[PDB]
């Protein structure tokens, strides 16, 4: 059974037969849409055949579906799992298992460059120290002087949920906020709340506006442990306007490396609660959201006021237009410093082009519209006009509650 | 089971029961979520259409608090006795308003909807001729644009019987330009009416040729050959784009129409088929200048803009396109706002439409909406609607999409 999506500029049909393959449930039924909800402990009982079916398809992409390679693996991993009631990733199966997840990410629309994914494999890993290392090498390797590398570093699985290894940071390089005494915050309000656990945590505040938090890093189920990322591999840079000189002096600079470390990466049942992954920006990721949103830096009033717009009534757009010279403000400073960075129309159109490839040599792409349409001047990308279908495929990067809700303190 | 939407950029959870009521389906299932498709989806038989009929007399009695009442038993026997004789069955004029109330009320991809109750209902049932139907429209049209102090109106010809005899109005929309396609390249006029302009001239209209031909109506009564009419000039209020800063903008030679009148859509009460209702309201500023000016499928005049604005247009990185759709959008509310014509921009419509959705989830229980609609197609994330959870589901009196009627019907 075959379905259509279409491009309502181009008149270009699709087929998707891959949605077939699908498992997991949307969260969607025939009678409500949830399209837009942001969010939407395994035993060997369920185990094998979420494991087989990795398998299976990790054969089938190396062309060796029912060889002797593969039924012995199979094998292998079942009585493996009988015996220890878990199992042990190959490095070519976790290497395989972790390009698919992004492949996979229906919410991502950098896809394009999913088989270039640089795949550090740490699950020697036991220490929080031992973490520390692995992250300061992830990020170096990654930053590449400006020159950005895809990478990934994956930490020993869950075993029993009760000794994981998680990264508290919801990235691994963010601006600390702080909730002032009158209400207002220094710094990035998106981050008050872990900005407190790490005070609480005994980290020494600078208490400025561009703080780059500490690594709060967990391994085994102990009580997690600070650090501080050397400085010299921490990449900036500093905010200004190809034609605004007073831009500079609003004192903005912003980290080079996007470098997401809350989500799970789930590989054939096999559950990865730590896992760091680290590309580089899309320029509306940092202008239109990390500046501009009402509930972040918000410099949009000032912005508008040192341009001199009509911000009397909102029909003026002095919000849009202060938004746009933001973000060209962004792609300049990165240019300029020539550090990776993506404007929002270049990196639609490459995922129009990976969208259709994939469709043609794999039977569909999962897209999530509500995420990959850019959050600025959307119809006038060609994401915009793009039918797209959203259905959840493994291996898949997953949400997951963050530790201080769930975690059970040593002391 | 009973819902709940947060906000995320103000921590606001509404709880939707109102979904519960939800009849029909959205096209989504358990494995896939088809929310960005454009368009999911002969006579009803005698035992369809009671149910119908119960349900929607049902919330109407509800809504007059006279459930279970001696008034509505007796409305329920009425109708239940006319079906069964009739095939079908008529409203009260009271039951015909309330039913086009409510379909804009449901119109879950319409941001506007905060207006839903102040709706002037034009019972058109006694209409039998496209001269006749023509004159409905002039009325409504004169009505609704009311010297520029626009006013929402719905024109209701009679419902369908047998499918043969269907009442349509063929334009997509009362008032459109027309396009007409060159023998050397492009488009002249508008691209999104090219075959529509053609099944004009094609049969018999006598196009002047120029870039803003509003185009003459095609109606259709008791289902018979349609016919051409051209709407009295000095009823289409047009507003001349000009832009507050930029006086090269008026060398564009730009205008727009005042009066957005959608004409194809099917008005569905308590299972009776309205195939001819034209709908009007004002426009939102984005709907002329995002789409209507600058979709690459539609205008597409962004080149000459950035152009006469002297904008480097060699890298997309500069964000040139951008730029000029900001200007084009701030010089359509500027035009229409100095000539007295009602606007909405998106940053008070959106804001309008969350308070909406509060008054709904109060009042009702919920509000139906779809954010891949709600989104405003410019500045997403600096209007509320995009921080806003939504759930789509579809409930009755209902606006629905139907087939073009030259592809039906038989000539
Ligand atoms: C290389 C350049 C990349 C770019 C430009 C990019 C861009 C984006 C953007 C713009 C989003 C939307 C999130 C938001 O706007 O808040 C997103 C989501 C996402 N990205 Fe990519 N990304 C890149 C690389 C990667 C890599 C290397 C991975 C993993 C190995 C990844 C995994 C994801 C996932 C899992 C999501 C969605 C998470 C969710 O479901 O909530 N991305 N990406
Ligand atoms: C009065 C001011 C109104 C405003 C500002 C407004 C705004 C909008 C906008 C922006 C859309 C998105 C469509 C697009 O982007 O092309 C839409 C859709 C829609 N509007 Fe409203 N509208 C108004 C009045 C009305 C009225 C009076 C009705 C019916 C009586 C109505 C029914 C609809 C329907 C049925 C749809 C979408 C149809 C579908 O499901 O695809 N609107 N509106
Ligand atoms: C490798 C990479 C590169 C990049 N250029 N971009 C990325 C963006 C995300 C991402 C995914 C989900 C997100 O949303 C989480 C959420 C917040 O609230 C409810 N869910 C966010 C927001 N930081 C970012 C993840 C990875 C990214
Ligand atoms: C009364 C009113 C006012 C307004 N201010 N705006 C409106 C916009 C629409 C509307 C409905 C559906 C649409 O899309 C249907 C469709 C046609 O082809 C493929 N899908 C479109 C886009 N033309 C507009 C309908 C009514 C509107
Ligand atoms: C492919 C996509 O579903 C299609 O372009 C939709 C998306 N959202 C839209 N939203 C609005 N308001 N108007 C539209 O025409 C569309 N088009
Ligand atoms: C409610 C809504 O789904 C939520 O705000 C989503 C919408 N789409 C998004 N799209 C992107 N790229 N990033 C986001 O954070 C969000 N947030
Ligand atoms: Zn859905």
């Amino acid at each position: 059974r075959f379905l259509k999506v279409k491009n309502w500029e181009t008149d270009v049909v699709l087929t998707d037969t891959l949605h077939l393959k699908s498992t997991l449930e949307t969260g969607c039924t025939e009678h409500i849409c949830m399209g837009s909800i942001m969010l939407p402990v395994r035993t060997k009982d369920q185990l094998f055949p979420l494991a087989k079916e990795f398998l299976d398809q990790y054969y089938s992409s190396i062309k060796r579906f029912g060889s002797k390679a593969h039924m012995d693996r199979l094998e292998e991993v079942n009585k493996e799992i009988e015996s220890t009631s878990t199992y042990q990733l190959k490095d070519t199966e976790l290497i395989y298992g972790a390009k698919h997840a992004w492949r996979n990410a229906s919410r991502c629309v950098g896809r394009i460059q999913w088989s270039k994914l640089q795949v550090f494999d740490a699950r020697d890993c036991t220490t929080a120290h031992g973490m520390f290392n692995y992250i300061c090498n992830h990020v170096k390797y990654a930053t590449n002087k400006g020159n950005l590398r895809s990478a990934i570093t994956i930490f020993p699985q869950r075993t029993d949920g009760k000794h994981d290894f998680r990264v508290w940071n919801s990235q691994l390089i963010r601006y600390a906020g702080y909730k002032q005494p009158d209400g207002s915050t220094l710094g990035d309000p998106a981050n008050v709340q872990f900005t407190e656990i790490c005070i609480q945590q005994g980290w020494k505040a600078p208490r400025g506006r561009f703080d780059v938090l500490p690594l709060l890093l967990q391994a085994n189920g102990n009580d997690p442990e600070l650090f501080q990322i050397p400085p010299e591999l921490v990449l900036e840079v500093p905010i200004r306007h190809p034609k605004f000189d007073w831009f500079k002096d609003l004192g903005l600079k912003w980290y080079g490396l996007p470098a997401v470390s809350n989500m799970l990466l789930e590989i054939g049942g096999l559950e990865f609660s730590a896992c760091p992954f680290s590309g580089w920006y899309m320029g509306t990721e940092i202008g239109v959201r990390d500046y501009c949103d009402n509930s972040r830096y918000n410099i949009l009033e000032e912005v508008a006021k040192k341009m001199d717009l009509d911000m009397r009534k909102t029909s003026s757009l002095w919000k849009d237009q202060a938004l746009v010279e933001i973000n060209i403000a962004v792609l300049y400073s990165f240019q300029s410093d020539k550090v990776t960075i993506v404007d929002h129309h270049s990196a639609t159109e490459s995922f129009i082009k990976h969208m259709e490839n994939e469709y043609r040599c794999r039977g569909g792409c999962p897209a999530d519209w509500v995420w990959i349409v850019p959050p600025m001047s959307g119809s006038i990308t060609p994401v915009f006009h793009q039918e797209m279908l959203n259905y959840r495929l493994t291996p898949s990067f997953e949400y997951q509650p963050d530790p201080w809700n769930t975690h059970v303190w040593k002391g």
